[PDB]
């Protein structure tokens, strides 16, 4: 059972015959296709439709007779990769960033050494791509002062390896990191509801296109003697602090946040629980 010729998708073996095969990635042995498709009681044949740059063992079977000892561990020849990555997306991040992401391409599908990704991006409605090389962290961050906050980018990710280039993902749309809120909620107030609950109210903060999506408001509170925080949805504009101690003052202040961070805190106000 010897392997002589060897390519990226074919191997030549010599020894009714069937061929099994085994790789790091296969689960044990499986049949493989051959030339000839059928092997008449012919003492060589051609294993085909193999994966490039993948280590192989082969055994031969006559029939349901007892299988052969495996061949020497051989690795197939390399080739350009042929599968683009999936779930290309991204967004989020610190000011002046653009964050791009994708699911990683399996090692069996990389087809060679020196594998990596090409990340291509441009502001929506621009002609010049910027394409750069990155693994195995399937995340790319572009940093530049000039990046306009929360702008759409066209983004595609491709693959390559030492033997050449592979497909690109389809073009999809990704927004750059947003600018953080710069201002604080006006006219915050606080009244006691009971000896255990304080309600805090504030006003809607101005919001710009560059601020992206308002994730919510963070309410911080504390006392004196013996600190915490409650987050609240973005439509919400009010909050009840529960589980408080009786007859005691709390202080509190709010700020809005988005994916890029929090704005200044409002004024610090105070109310006192009953009893």
């Amino acid at each position: 059972v010897k392997v002589d010729e060897i390519t990226d998708t074919t191997a030549q073996l010599s020894w009714s015959y069937a061929v099994q095969a085994r790789t790091p990635f296969s689960v044990g042995w499986q049949s493989v296709r051959t030339v000839p498709e059928v092997i008449d009681g012919t003492h060589t044949a051609t294993v085909v439709e193999l994966n490039p740059w993948v280590e192989y063992e082969f055994r031969i079977v006559a029939s349901g007779g007892e299988p052969s000892l495996p061949s020497e561990k051989v690795r197939t020849e390399e080739a350009a990769p042929e599968i683009a990555p999936s779930e290309v997306s991204g967004g989020g991040g610190s000011r002046s960033e653009l964050v791009i992401t994708w699911d990683p391409v399996p090692e069996e599908l990389q087809n060679g050494g020196g594998f990596g990704y090409v990340v291509a991006f441009r502001p929506l409605g621009v002609t010049t791509w910027i394409q750069t090389v990155v693994p195995d962290n399937p995340r790319y961050v572009f940093r530049n002062e000039s990046i306009v906050p929360f702008s759409p980018y066209e983004v595609k990710v491709g693959v390559y390896n030492n033997k050449g280039e592979g497909p690109f993902s389809p073009v999809t749309t990704v927004f750059s990191a947003e600018e953080e809120p710069t201002v604080a909620p006006s006219h915050i107030s606080a009244h006691s509801l009971s000896s255990s609950e304080i309600e805090v109210s504030w006003n809607t903060i101005p919001w710009k296109l560059s601020n992206g999506h308002l994730l919510g408001y963070e309410v911080r509170y504390w006392n004196n003697g013996g600190s915490r925080k409650v987050k609240v949805a973005g439509n919400q504009t009010s909050a009840v602090l529960r589980g408080l101690k009786s007859n005691l003052a709390y202080y509190t202040a709010v700020r809005a946040y988005n994916s890029a961070g929090a704005g200044p805190f409002s004024a610090t106000v105070n109310a006192t629980t009953k009893k």
